[PDB]
């Protein structure tokens, strides 16, 4: 399972980048 984990983390990773665009967008929607 050591490629299902793999993939876990690199989704993780790819969940924190996720996260951090949505806080950015929240940034500018409440400048907006």
């Amino acid at each position: 399972v050591n490629r299902s984990t793999a993939l876990l983390k690199s989704l993780s990773a790819e969940r924190e980048r996720w996260e951090k665009t949505s806080e950015t967008f929240k940034n500018q929607m409440s400048t907006i």
